[PDB]
């Protein structure tokens, strides 16, 4: 049913970079999903108490959302650009496994994963 804790956004024994790939993911990518319309649902964790969806935490175990993606890029906490992009796709999936075709929030998950690929499509080589 309680929250779990949020996925990991600080860690002072992680290595860190700031690459010109990392760099186009918050500047272009985050910043474009983060703006639309059908953001809303993705800008934080599932609150499983407060949406009565006691089996999401069963269901789903690898969490993520474009709240902690956003602490993650604004603190430097990656070293490549995958790790990132790997997240983005993460917290796609998971609304598919969770949800059914046609559900609102899968219509508004399709929305933003459209527009997320188009931005990558154009990811600059890495200097
Ligand atoms: C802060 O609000 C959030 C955050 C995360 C998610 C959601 C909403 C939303 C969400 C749903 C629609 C729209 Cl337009 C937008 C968002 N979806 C949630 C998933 C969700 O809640 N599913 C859901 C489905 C059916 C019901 N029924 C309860 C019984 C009712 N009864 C009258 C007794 C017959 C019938 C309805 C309840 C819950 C979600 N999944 N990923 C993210 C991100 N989300």
């Amino acid at each position: 049913s309680m929250n779990p804790p949020p996925p990991e956004t600080s860690n002072p024994n992680k290595p860190k970079r700031q690459t010109n790939q990392l760099q186009y993911l918050l500047r272009v990518v985050l910043k474009t999903l983060w703006k639309h319309q059908f953001a809303w649902p993705f800008q934080q964790p599932v609150d499983a108490v407060k949406l009565n969806l006691p089996d999401y935490y069963k269901i789903i175990k690898t969490p993520m959302d474009m709240g902690t993606i956003k602490k993650r890029l604004e603190n430097n906490y990656y070293w490549n650009a995958q790790e990132c992009i790997q997240d983005f796709n993460t917290m796609f999936t998971n609304c598919y496994i969770y949800n059914k075709p046609g559900d609102d929030i899968v219509l508004m998950a399709e929305a933003l994963e459209k527009l997320f690929l188009q931005k990558i499509n154009e990811l600059p080589t890495e200097e």
